């Protein structure tokens, strides 16, 4: 553990950041599934062509009782890799083992053709994982156009990012593209100081819809850089032409390839040590005992088995939206779990949450336009958009507040949203 690790550690445990997080993980929701009608997709959006996901209006078969900032956390699902990356003195190995950790948060996405709901302006979520010794944070910081910005602390790695997801449905599919950066912060074991990588995530579409049988895939290329080292990595989501391919190849500064891999995003990766830096080979779509440098295939990446649950939701996100008994105490106002349209959603009160959505949300349009009259700006609470030392792009830094102020029982007033 070394010294920087440990600073950081320290850190965590003085702001306070597993308080509340005592109760054992939720298991099941209380709805042991759900019966809301099988509407065909296609009837429901052919009176919508050309509407982005947050300008259409859906039948409850087409919500999922999850928020959007809850959907950016199941980015973490997989975070062990990240772990795992840091123990790695070979920074080309650190770097696959990232990649490998972009590339675990989209199996998730399969049978969850659904829109999330789109958080309250001000809305946030927190998600602390004491077996894992990391905290995630995310803020609402727009709602027109819907942004969330995010702040994930752990000894070995930090990962922040904003989510700034552009839709559009085109009368064949729907199309998703996620415009912000994405920061991941590496402190390795040995052999490095602190480092940065940095990449934007891929594509995604609902396909399908005219055939009567609406599939998400996840597609486009993606490119992550280590800005210390400075190696680069570069992945291939291959778009539908039931393929769920993904390959992608890991160089070294002088563009030695040095590591390839390769699987189905819904299932596995496997990856291979690349001998001659000057190799075109890529991962052709048995050794389950960790990284190997001899050029035989070794697993990094298998999907968690996928009991059935309401909304198809897999075992991790069952956990983001628990009201946990000793966790309510210490959240701010502005929580998702407290979120109420969101709750009756999650245990089937649909007309329930219609009735909670219309009133949250004329909430919401009543703030703005006071605001409006009054000429006055709105100001994030726990971000404030900066300019990135080494990306020299905005980004949305994190004011370094909330935790020790819900450490201290300081958030009974921070926001009314809800
Ligand atoms: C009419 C309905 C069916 C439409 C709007 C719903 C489409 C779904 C498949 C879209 C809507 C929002 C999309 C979505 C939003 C945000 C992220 C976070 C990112 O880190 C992983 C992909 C992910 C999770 C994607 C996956 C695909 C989603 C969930």
């Amino acid at each position: 553990s070394t010294a920087e690790q440990k600073t950081k550690a320290k850190v965590l445990l003085e702001e306070g950041s597993f308080l509340g997080y005592e109760d054992k993980l939720r298991q099941r929701l209380k709805l042991g599934k759900d019966d809301r009608p099988s509407v065909s997709l296609w009837s429901v959006l052919k009176s919508m062509v050309g509407k982005d996901m947050t300008r259409m209006t859906l039948p409850v078969s087409f919500n999922e009782p999850t928020s959007l900032l809850q959907r950016v956390a199941e980015d973490l699902e997989y975070a062990d890799l990240l772990n795992q990356a840091a123990s790695f003195e070979d920074s080309t190995l650190r770097l696959l083992y990232v990649a490998i950790f972009t590339v675990s948060s989209y199996a998730s996405t399969v049978k969850r053709v659904a829109k999330p709901f789109n958080p309250l302006l001000g809305e946030t979520f927190e998600y602390s994982r004491p077996d894992k010794s990391y905290r995630f944070f995310t803020e609402q910081v727009s709602h027109h156009p819907p942004i969330s910005a995010t702040w994930t602390e752990s000894p070995k790695w930090d990962f922040f990012g904003e989510s700034f997801v552009d839709s559009k449905f085109n009368g064949r599919s729907f199309d998703f593209k996620h415009l912000g950066l994405w920061y991941l912060t590496i402190r390795p074991d040995s052999n490095g100081k602190e480092e940065l990588y940095t990449y934007k995530k891929p594509n995604n579409q609902v396909v399908g819809i005219l055939l009567g049988n609406p599939q998400v895939d996840n597609y486009g290329d993606v490119k992550i850089v280590n800005h210390n080292t400075g190696d680069y990595c570069m992945i291939h989501f291959k778009a539908r032409g039931s393929a769920y391919e993904v390959k992608g190849e890991v160089y070294n500064a002088k563009g030695g390839k040095e590591w390839i891999f390769g699987g189905r995003w819904n299932e596995s990766v496997s990856a291979k040590k690349v001998l001659k830096p000057n190799s075109l080979e890529e991962m052709q779509v048995t050794s389950s005992g960790g990284p190997k440098y001899d050029g035989t295939r070794f697993n990094v990446w298998h999907v968690n088995e996928r009991p059935e649950f309401p909304f198809n939701l897999t075992k991790f996100a069952v956990t983001l939206n628990a009201p946990q008994p000793h966790l309510l105490p210490w959240l701010p106002p502005t929580d998702t779990r407290l979120r109420p349209d969101q709750r009756a959603m999650e245990e089937g009160r649909y007309d329930e949450a219609a009735t909670e959505k219309h009133r949250v949300e004329e909430r919401q349009r009543s703030v703005r336009k006071k605001r409006e009259e009054k000429n006055i700006t709105y100001q994030q609470r726990w971000f404030k958009k900066e300019i990135h030392p080494v990306t020299k792009c905005d980004y949305w830094k994190f004011n370094g507040e909330y935790w020790k102020q819900r450490r201290d029982h300081k958030l009974a007033d921070e926001g009314d949203i809800f």
